[PDB]
Protein backbone atom coordinates (compact mmCIF):
# COMPACT_ATOMS: atom_id res chain seq x y z
CA UNK A 1 0.00 0.00 0.00
CA UNK A 2 1.31 3.52 -0.53
CA UNK A 3 2.65 5.66 1.98
CA UNK A 4 2.76 9.72 1.91
CA UNK A 5 4.88 11.21 -0.78
CA UNK A 6 8.67 11.56 0.46
CA UNK A 7 12.11 13.57 -0.96
CA UNK A 8 13.36 11.33 -3.60
CA UNK A 9 9.92 9.86 -5.21
CA UNK A 10 10.03 10.10 -8.72
CA UNK A 11 6.62 11.50 -10.41
CA UNK A 12 5.42 13.15 -13.57
CA UNK A 13 3.73 16.44 -11.87
CA UNK A 14 0.79 18.14 -13.63
CA UNK A 15 0.51 22.18 -13.93
CA UNK A 16 -1.96 23.81 -15.29
CA UNK A 17 -1.22 24.66 -19.43
CA UNK A 18 1.77 21.87 -19.62
CA UNK A 19 1.53 18.30 -20.35
CA UNK A 20 2.18 16.14 -16.93
CA UNK A 21 5.98 16.35 -16.53
CA UNK A 22 8.73 14.40 -15.31
CA UNK A 23 9.60 15.23 -11.87
CA UNK A 24 10.74 14.49 -8.09
CA UNK A 25 9.96 15.96 -4.27
CA UNK A 26 13.06 18.10 -3.59
CA UNK A 27 14.48 18.10 -0.09
CA UNK A 28 14.47 21.69 1.75
CA UNK A 29 17.82 22.37 2.06
CA UNK A 30 19.00 23.58 5.33
CA UNK A 31 18.28 27.52 5.29
CA UNK A 32 16.56 26.97 2.16
CA UNK A 33 12.77 28.45 2.03
CA UNK A 34 9.80 25.76 3.06
CA UNK A 35 7.23 25.07 0.93
CA UNK A 36 3.76 26.04 2.30
CA UNK A 37 1.46 23.91 4.33
CA UNK A 38 0.42 20.45 2.80
CA UNK A 39 2.09 21.23 -0.42
CA UNK A 40 6.13 19.47 -1.96
CA UNK A 41 8.97 21.67 -3.54
CA UNK A 42 8.92 20.16 -6.85
CA UNK A 43 11.69 19.50 -8.77
CA UNK A 44 11.09 19.27 -12.88
CA UNK A 45 13.75 17.56 -14.98
CA UNK A 46 14.61 19.23 -18.39
CA UNK A 47 13.95 22.61 -16.91
CA UNK A 48 15.38 22.24 -13.69
CA UNK A 49 12.61 24.92 -12.14
CA UNK A 50 11.22 24.57 -8.94
CA UNK A 51 7.15 24.85 -7.76
CA UNK A 52 5.21 23.67 -4.83
CA UNK A 53 2.15 21.58 -5.92
CA UNK A 54 -0.23 19.52 -4.03
CA UNK A 55 -0.92 15.73 -4.01
CA UNK A 56 -3.71 16.12 -6.49
CA UNK A 57 -1.20 17.22 -9.03
CA UNK A 58 1.43 14.12 -8.82
CA UNK A 59 1.43 11.22 -10.50
CA UNK A 60 4.17 8.38 -9.43
CA UNK A 61 6.48 7.28 -12.19
CA UNK A 62 6.04 3.82 -12.01
CA UNK A 63 2.42 3.61 -12.70
CA UNK A 64 2.39 6.38 -14.89
CA UNK A 65 5.28 5.79 -17.07
CA UNK A 66 3.93 4.11 -20.04
CA UNK A 67 1.04 6.87 -20.47
CA UNK A 68 2.81 10.04 -19.97
CA UNK A 69 6.55 9.10 -20.58
CA UNK A 70 6.79 10.32 -24.27
CA UNK A 71 8.56 12.80 -26.38
CA UNK A 72 7.04 16.12 -26.69
CA UNK A 73 7.49 19.64 -28.54
CA UNK A 74 7.86 21.71 -24.74
CA UNK A 75 11.82 22.40 -23.99
CA UNK A 76 13.40 20.75 -21.60
CA UNK A 77 10.77 17.70 -21.89
CA UNK A 78 12.95 15.29 -23.29
CA UNK A 79 15.97 16.05 -21.62
CA UNK A 80 13.95 15.57 -18.58
CA UNK A 81 12.68 12.68 -19.88
CA UNK A 82 17.02 11.04 -19.78
CA UNK A 83 16.82 12.81 -16.35
CA UNK A 84 14.46 10.81 -14.79
CA UNK A 85 15.21 7.50 -15.96
CA UNK A 86 19.09 7.65 -16.28
CA UNK A 87 20.11 9.56 -13.18
CA UNK A 88 16.86 11.06 -11.12
CA UNK A 89 18.85 11.73 -7.86
CA UNK A 90 21.89 13.52 -9.30
CA UNK A 91 22.65 17.27 -8.27
CA UNK A 92 21.21 19.40 -11.09
CA UNK A 93 22.77 22.64 -9.88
Amino acid sequence: MPHAFKPGDLVFAKMKGYPHWPARIDDIADGAVKPPPNKYPIFFFGTHETAFLGPKDLFPYDKSKDKYGKPNKRKGFNEGLWEIQNNPHASYS
